[PDB]
């Protein structure tokens, strides 16, 4: 199949995958972009999901985008493998 969903970290807990699209939409052909945060109070901790559905050009953007700049911090980008790859 195809699709290597990634995870963007270093989020302000208020940013939006839209502004993120202004970056990724130019780096890789993302197929979907969501943000992870408490679904009850909305308490975000910095971390979302951005898939490139490229599994190739995306990986390159993963070594680069990893630690970019959000006008104040530096986003993060991994191949969706937080906490020891889905725990491990």
């Amino acid at each position: 199949a195809s699709n290597t969903n990634l995870i963007v970290n270093y989020l302000p807990q208020d940013m939006t995958d839209r502004e993120l699209y202004a970056l990724f939409r130019a780096i890789g052909p993302i197929n979907t972009c969501r943000i992870m945060r408490d679904y009850k109070t909305g308490y975000s901790y910095g971390y979302a999901f951005v898939d490139f559905t490229s599994e190739m050009d995306s990986q390159r953007a993963i070594k680069v985008l990893n630690g970019i700049t959000v006008r104040n911090k530096r986003l993060k980008v991994s191949y969706a493998r937080p906490g020891g790859e889905s725990i491990k």
